[PDB]
């Protein structure tokens, strides 16, 4: 209809018409590219979140939108945000925006860390939930590739859900190698050291590093490695971990990357307990294992779940995995704008009336 509008201005938050089902005028924030509002779901009789997506002018936006929709519709897990509904025109010709309806969450870990100290009990629970969700993701052979506090939503009872699969990919360790200083898209402060050295981020260890950075951030309310540019990120990491060992260096076969590391002055490890003097010692042991330089030696998700820090929560029978891996195209690079729009239309069909009387 359009009978509803939500305080427009910048972005383009003119119209927000989400059929008759959803009826309230409460803006929340700005998505990657569209207003997010809360609304009353007149069917389930609860407030929900709705993201307006207007992706159809940029190939990158469409790609990320399709990737996220395909993934979220296939995943079903307590610690991963779901899609409850998708609102769009009934034909491709008329489709100009897409609205994604999701459970309403109170906040995200970014906003929470800006103003709230976390108890060790909250840190432990939040880490548990992140890892529980990540187990499922990885079990589907999917890498999230952009884990960070703003991608972790929380409700009023501290239930945590991972969001934003726009940069996700299917794991491909056999094709992970690349040259030194290869450009990378995911958020700088949460990038593993190998991204800057010799890795395209196509293995599960990339996500464990990000989780380790999030744990550190929870312990002190500050990002642990706030690089200001691409290579600064690596110097922040080495400033705390110290210089890599001969064995870990020998693992980096690429000469430019090797020689860069060899060119650096020797740095000694900064002990975790001096960075985080109020932290639980078991938390720091787990942190150390997640923030391991060598990605091959880095802890895997399931090992992390089994670590003593998380013993109060660990229960592998209640930490589900995906029914089968994804092998769908997540690169989506060789598709014209017309095919991407068509795939988004097809992927969202299940939510249409389409066939009523
Ligand atoms: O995407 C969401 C979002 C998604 C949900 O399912 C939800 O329940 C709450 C959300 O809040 C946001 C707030 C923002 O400032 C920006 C956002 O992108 C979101």
């Amino acid at each position: 209809a359009a009978a509803a509008g939500a305080g427009p201005e910048m972005v383009r938050g003119q119209v927000f018409d989400v059929g008759p089902r959803y009826t309230n005028l409460s803006y929340i924030g700005e998505g990657a590219y569209g207003m997010v509002c809360s609304a009353y779901d007149n069917v389930n009789k609860v407030r929900v979140a709705i993201k307006k997506i207007s992706p159809f002018e940029h190939q990158t936006y469409c790609q990320r939108t399709l990737r996220e929709i395909k993934i979220l519709l296939r995943f079903r897990h307590e610690n991963i945000i779901g899609i409850n509904d998708i609102i769009r025109a009934p034909t491709i010709e008329q489709m100009k925006d897409v609205y994604i309806v999701q459970d309403l969450m109170e906040t995200d870990l970014y906003k929470l860390l800006k103003t709230q100290h976390l108890s060790n009990d909250h840190i432990c629970y939040f880490l548990y939930q992140i890892l529980r969700g990540l187990k499922y993701i990885h079990s589907a052979n999917v890498l999230h590739r952009d884990l960070k506090p703003s991608n972790l939503l929380l409700n009023t009872t501290c239930d945590l859900k991972i969001c934003d699969f726009g940069l996700a990919r299917v794991a491909d360790p056999d094709h992970d190698h690349t040259g030194f200083l290869t450009e990378y898209v995911a958020t700088r402060w949460y990038r593993a050291p190998e991204i800057m050295l010799n890795s395209k981020g196509y293995t599960k260890s990339i996500d464990i590093w990000s989780v380790g950075c999030i744990l550190a951030e929870m312990l002190s309310n500050r990002p642990i490695f706030p690089g200001k540019h691409y290579l600064d990120q690596l110097n922040h990491i080495l400033g705390i971990l110290g210089s890599p060992s001969q064995e870990d260096l020998n693992c980096i076969i690429n000469l430019k990357a090797r020689n860069y590391l060899l060119s650096l002055p020797h740095k000694n490890k900064v002990p975790w307990n001096r960075l985080f003097p109020n932290a639980d010692s078991k938390a720091l042991d787990l942190l150390d294992k997640m923030l391991t330089f060598n990605p091959h030696k880095r802890i895997e998700v399931e090992q992390a779940l089994a670590h003593p820090y998380l013993e109060q929560y660990y229960d592998p029978s209640d930490e589900p995995i995906a029914e089968a891996p994804f092998k769908f195209d997540m690169e989506l690079d060789d598709l014209p704008k017309e095919k991407l729009k068509e795939l988004i239309f097809e992927e969202t069909a299940r939510f249409q009336p389409g066939y009523r009387s």
